């Protein structure tokens, strides 16, 4: 939820609830 380039995870651009990581 906080962005941070999804911690480097390209998949984050598609959501998927960040794999459960609130940090997204
Ligand atoms: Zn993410």
């Amino acid at each position: 939820k906080l962005x941070x380039a999804h911690x480097x995870q390209e998949a984050x651009k598609l959501x998927x609830a960040h794999x459960x990581q609130e940090a997204x």
